[PDB]
């Protein structure tokens, strides 16, 4: 329905708020594009299914997410994908790691702060309904 379609656009609206907030963090700018075909050229066998903040943004706008919790799944794969392809004690890989944390705790405090949670549930029941 039209009101059904205008919960969505709230839900866009909310997620590309949060996105903008999380890709203009200094910390998460190596969060903030897909890694170089080339320049890093190991990434895509090590890293099935990337994700960054500029392909969430291209998703929203695409209407791939129906739910706060879709959205979630996506910047909980921007850190997994973190964690998984920089594993190592070295400094370098322990920074990305904790900026990958950071990224995870700060979207999910932002929610947890921002998103009515009965706004969420209605989301999901629309989601479920389809
Ligand atoms: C997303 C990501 C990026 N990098 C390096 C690759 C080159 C630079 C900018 O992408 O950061 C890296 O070493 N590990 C990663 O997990």
């Amino acid at each position: 329905s039209m009101q059904e379609e205008d919960t969505f656009r709230e839900l866009r609206i909310f997620l590309r708020n949060v996105t903008h907030r999380l890709a203009i963090d200094k910390r998460f700018r190596v969060f903030t594009k897909p890694v170089d075909p080339d320049e890093v050229p190991d990434y895509v066998t090590v890293i099935k299914q990337p994700m960054d903040l500029s392909s969430v943004i291209s998703k929203i706008d695409l209407h791939k997410y129906l739910t706060v919790k879709d959205y979630l799944r996506d910047i909980d794969l921007i850190c997994s994908n973190a964690l998984e392809y920089n594993p190592d004690r070295d400094p370098g890989d322990r920074l990305i790691r904790h900026r990958a944390c950071a990224l995870r705790d700060t979207a999910y405090a932002i929610i947890k702060e921002e998103l009515d949670e009965d706004f969420e549930q209605l989301c999901e029941e629309i989601q479920e309904s389809r």
